[PDB]
Parts: C-alpha cells; structure tokens; sequence
C-alpha cells in the first residue's frame, strides 16, 4: 500500500473529421470509477476514405488503443479511497495496409 | 478541496506500422508529476504513405491530441500529495485530407 492524498479539483475534432479513418466518440460510463465519464473512438468505416470521397475497403480504418491508469472505488462504492487501475481505451482511428 | 486517498499500487507505434501516418515514441519525463515518463506520438513524415510505399504530400500525417489526467506533487516536490491535473498528449497519428 503507497496511499497518496490527491485533490481532485482541477486548477480540433472537426480537423480530425478529415481523416481517411474517421471516428465518433462514445460515452463510456461506470459509476465506480473515476474518471466515471471516458469518451471511446469508435471508427466509422471498415475502409479507408479514399481520394474520390468514397469508402475504400482495399485500406482499413483501426482504432488506436492505449492502455490508461483509472481510479477504482476501494472498497467498492467508497466516494473517497480508491487503487489504481489500468484499462485498454480507444484513443483515435488511423488507417493501415493489410499484410 | 476534494481530497481522496489513493493506493498507486496497480493490481496486475509499432501494432501500427502499417499506418499510412506511422508514428514513433517520445519519451517525456517529469520528476514532478505521475506518470513521471509519459511516451507522446511524433508522425514520422508531413506526408502520408500511399499503396506504393511512398509518402504523397496532398495529404498530411497529424497527431491525434487528446486530454489526459496526471498528478502534480503539491506542495511542489511532495511525495505522497498531489492535485489533479489535465494536459494534452499525442496518442497516435491520422491522415487527413487538407482544408482546399
Ligand atoms: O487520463 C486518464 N487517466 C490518467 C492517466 O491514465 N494518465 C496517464 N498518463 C500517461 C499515461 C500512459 N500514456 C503515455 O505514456 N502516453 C499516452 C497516450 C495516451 C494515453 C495514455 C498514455 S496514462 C490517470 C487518472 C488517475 C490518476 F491521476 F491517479 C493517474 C493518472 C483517463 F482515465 C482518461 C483519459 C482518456 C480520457
């Protein structure tokens, strides 16, 4: 156990609308974590958006995934002790070659 | 002030080379911050990759930028005390088509 005091007080997306693999944001939500509100890209397409405008399924769009450090309620429904926690997030979508 | 306690005892670029916007790691260290190394994306051309293998320049290779929470040791240099913090860090890279 290394218990640390954190105070929680705190003190574009139309450019990435551009891309070949475009993505919209998911709301993810669990009540016993924190942060409880954790927005998750989803990829548009299966393909790539080619030159033309048109989805192009010779590329494939794949979401970015990043392990990140969340707060777990410890023990479970506390509203102030929790354990750090890590969890796979999807961050953006980029477009790949297939082998 | 919204003070909680935390046990920072966890219980426990290269996927994506084939990117048409690859990227590469940067290590970022902070002594007065958790995570202190944070690894931000840096594309690897202005570019992006076509089906050849070439990097075509009437697209471009942007990092995706994203807001992340750390801890910064408060009062400064502290270490069992922090506040929470938000700052910016490159995730990953995509390619866009420019604004004509
Ligand atoms: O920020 C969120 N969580 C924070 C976090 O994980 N910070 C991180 N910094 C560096 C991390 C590892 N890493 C890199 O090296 N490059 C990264 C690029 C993208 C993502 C992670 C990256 S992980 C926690 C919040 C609780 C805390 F304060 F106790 C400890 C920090 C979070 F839960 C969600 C955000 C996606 C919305």
């Amino acid at each position: 156990p290394r218990t640390v005091m954190v105070n929680l007080n705190i003190h574009s997306s139309d450019y990435y609308n551009r891309s070949t693999s475009p993505w919209n944001l998911h709301r993810n939500e669990d009540p016993e974590r924190y942060p409880s509100v954790i927005w998750e890209a989803k990829c548009r397409h299966l393909g790539c958006i080619n030159a033309d405008g048109n989805v192009d399924y010779h590329m494939n769009s794949v979401p970015i995934q990043q392990e990140i450090l969340v707060l777990r309620r410890e023990p479970p429904h506390s509203p102030n002790s929790f354990r750090l926690e890590k969890i796979l997030v999807s961050v953006g979508c980029t477009c790949v070659t297939p082998i």
